[PDB]
């Protein structure tokens, strides 16, 4: 998912 994204990453989506 975004664990190589901090675009989609929200305020606090998940420690990847």
């Amino acid at each position: 998912g975004a664990c190589s994204d901090p675009r989609a990453n929200y305020d606090h989506p998940e420690i990847c």
